[PDB]
């Protein structure tokens, strides 16, 4: 018996030293075995990396960077990992709008698990929602 194994890729946050709604009830504050693996690098680094981070949740909040993200980038390992638990799941981002529309990314959200939770989703964005890919995996 063990805790969810969960993940979150590139650069999140943490309240700490820059206050946000992170740790409101869950993500960490639940007790999960929560890493939180730095930026982009090659996908064969980031795939040694998926041995440690072999993380049933891996939400890459990606500030622009990597093969349309971590999408075609660490989803496309991800494909030819196993898929198993591993939901990948994106965030982050600055200058956003346009995702709550593309037909692409959310291509890959119906068509895999790529969802994506940036500034304006709920105080327990991609916590929740990468619970909700668990639970949908």
């Amino acid at each position: 018996m063990e805790k969810k194994t969960i993940v979150l890729g590139v650069i999140g946050s943490d309240c700490h030293a820059v206050g946000n709604k992170i740790l409101d009830h869950a993500f960490t504050n639940a007790g999960f075995n929560v890493v939180n693996i730095g930026v982009l690098s090659p996908q064969e680094v980031f795939i040694k990396a998926a041995i440690e981070t072999k993380a049933d949740a891996i939400l890459l909040s990606s500030l622009y960077g990597q093969g349309e993200i971590d999408c075609k980038g660490l989803r496309q390992k991800c494909d030819e990992a196993g898929l198993e638990g591993i939901l990948l799941y994106v965030g982050g981002n600055i200058v956003v709008g346009k995702q709550h529309w593309p037909d692409v990314e959310k291509r890959f959200k119906d068509m895999g698990y790529d969802r994506v939770y940036a500034p304006g989703t709920p105080p327990e964005v991609g916590i929740a929602d990468l619970k909700k890919d668990l639970n949908i995996e």
